[PDB]
């Protein structure tokens, strides 16, 4: 194999071959961290000269290694300076120690296109242009980040990972305004965890495949249909190689509702007042043996709900009595326990480490073996992510609370994260409620659904369980994208927008479809 691309070193990490880019044209890039997407945005950009896994230290050099290749004109152009990529960039965490002042001063700056008033209504920026840098939250960062990439003007446009820190409203509206570029017959390349809003984006799709650190190799251009389904299937057939030994299926939304489950509890209207803002919750029911995943916009109290069932947060009016015992797994984990995970876990549980059902489906699947060894306050976000929502599947309780399971997860680590809650819970006979931004996990995971509605910040409202089409409908009203179902994986498929399909979905009022 002579497609090696860049070595990061003696021993160190090596990338196999690179996305292909066409303008007019959005290309979408899917695999697990570590794989090198980010190193391929860098050598595409112009921001890093690929060595070609030896000694070469020019763009010349570049040229010459891709004759025959579509690619060698574009690097032609690129070295020339006739191309200079835009690049919206993973870590916006990093943005403040680089830039200061107010967002404004940002964005008229990046402005070359007259289209700051539009972005910052896509974007929901209009409160953010007054505030200063260093007062951004992570979500802020990252829609200030799109934002001055969507303003300039170039021909290629390269975001990596832009659904980071987005609620499932600006994640999906961000995709829209990303694609639009490709409308206006600019080049989009998009590195994406969040498989819907990768699915609603792209036109092509490269899956990257390899061993974590090692090595990643990227496969060759498949149509956004057929390569997120082998990537669910574990397999690409052209390449011949399986990189996963099973399939993941989403086919299984029609016999969550062929039975009659008997109730756990119910709860009355509850309301929560924080100063100025108010969460109005509706009367509702939850049953034995159901998953119901909750979703909405932030700052609207979806975690403010879930704090009251685990009994953190008390309700300002109303009262709720149960008898019952709650897991939780809270939105933001502060590591805090000197020992190692396995100590942490084998006191919560051990005769279920020591079990086969889950070290087969929880355990291994989330890599929680591979930490077993490793400090607790040592963990990054996405090992603590695994190893909370692992501890708190191993505990013993009538209700599991999931609060966005899915921050910080690569796409295989959320996949195996979906399969994990459905099948414990299945298991287990007990109830779960996940608050999700992920389309495909709340999917997956979810029997029912509640909305929660209102203005962030200001007022929320949580609405009764539901269907998952009565729900679905209901949010997806709001943001004007509809999803009928793939068949060959059964997963949920995202319209584009003005589409045949598109428009008899919308025409109906069917936005979700699971029949
Ligand atoms: N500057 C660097 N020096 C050495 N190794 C690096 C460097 N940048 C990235 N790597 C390593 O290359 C691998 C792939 O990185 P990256 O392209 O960022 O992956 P991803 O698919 O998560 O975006 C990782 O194992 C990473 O630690
Ligand atoms: N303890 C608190 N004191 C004051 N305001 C709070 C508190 N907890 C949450 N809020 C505010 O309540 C609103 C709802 O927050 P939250 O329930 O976290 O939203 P989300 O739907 O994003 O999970 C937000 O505007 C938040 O700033
Ligand atoms: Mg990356
Ligand atoms: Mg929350």
């Amino acid at each position: 194999e002579e497609d090696c691309v860049h070595r990061y070193g003696v021993n160190a990490f090596v990338l196999y071959r690179l996305p292909v880019v066409k303008e007019g044209m959005v290309v979408g890039i899917v695999g697990p961290n570590g794989t090198g997407k980010s190193t391929a945005v860098k050598i595409l950009a112009g921001q890093l000269i690929p060595n070609l896994c030896g000694d070469n230290d020019s763009w010349d050099g570049v040229i010459r290694a891709f004759r025959g290749n579509e690619l060698q004109n574009y690097f032609e152009k690129l070295k020339n300076g006739e191309i200079r990529p835009v690049v919206k960039p993973q870590y916006v965490d990093l943005i403040p120690k680089a830039v200061k002042g107010k967002v404004i001063e940002l964005l008229k700056k990046a402005d070359e296109t007259g289209k700051l008033e539009e972005v910052v209504k896509a974007l929901e920026l209009e409160n953010v242009l007054e505030r200063e840098i260093q007062h951004l939250s992570g979500g802020e960062l990252q829609r200030v980040a799109i934002a001055a990439a969507l303003l300039r003007n170039a021909t290629f446009y390269f975001f990596d990972e832009p659904s980071s820190y987005l609620d499932i409203r600006q994640r999906l509206n961000a995709a829209r305004a990303i694609r639009r570029l490709s409308e206006e017959g600019k080049s989009v390349l998009v590195v994406e965890h969040d498989l819907a809003v990768l699915d609603y984006l792209s036109d092509i799709i490269h899956v990257v495949y390899g061993e974590p650190g090692v090595y990643g190799i990227f496969s060759q251009p498949k149509g956004t249909r057929n390569g997120i389904n082998e990537f669910l299937r574990g397999y690409l057939k052209d390449e011949n190689v399986r990189f996963r030994p099973y399939e993941i299926k989403f086919t299984k939304t029609g016999e969550r509702v062929e039975i009659e489950r008997e109730t756990l509890v119910t709860y009355p209207r509850l309301v929560k007042d924080y100063g100025s803002f108010r969460l109005e919750v509706e009367p509702g029911e939850i049953k034995k043996g159901e998953v119901i995943g909750i979703v909405g916009p932030n700052g609207i109290g979806k975690t403010t709900f879930v704090k009251m069932l685990a009994g953190v947060e008390e309700p300002t009016e109303g009262k709720i009595e149960w008898d019952l015992t709650v897991a939780y797994k809270p939105q933001y984990i502060k590591a805090d326990y000197e020992g190692t995970v396995y100590e942490l876990l084998s006191k919560i549980d051990a005769s279920k480490l020591n079990s086969n059902f889950y070290k087969t489906e929880l355990l291994k699947p989330l890599g929680i073996i591979d930490l077993y060894d490793r400090e607790v306050n040592e963990l990054s976000g996405g090992e603590l992510q695994r190893v909370a929502i692992a501890a708190t599947l191993l505990r013993d309780a009538d209700i599991y609370l999931l609060d966005e399971p899915s921050a910080y997860l690569d796409v295989e680590q959320r996949l195996a994260v979906s399969r994990a809650i459905r099948h414990l819970m299945e298991k287990n006979e007990k109830t779960a409620l996940v608050v999700e931004h992920d389309v495909l996990m709340i999917d997956y995971v979810s029997d029912r659904l509640m909305v929660f509605e209102g203005e962030p910040g200001k007022y929320g409202r949580a609405l009764p369980p539901m269907g998952m089409r009565e729900g679905m409908n209901r949010f997806l009203a709001s943001i004007g994208i509809t999803f009928r179902r793939d068949p060959d994986t059964g997963r949920p498929r995202a319209n584009k927008e003005g589409s045949v399909k598109d428009r008899e979905q919308k025409e109906k009022g069917e936005y979700y479809y699971i029949a």
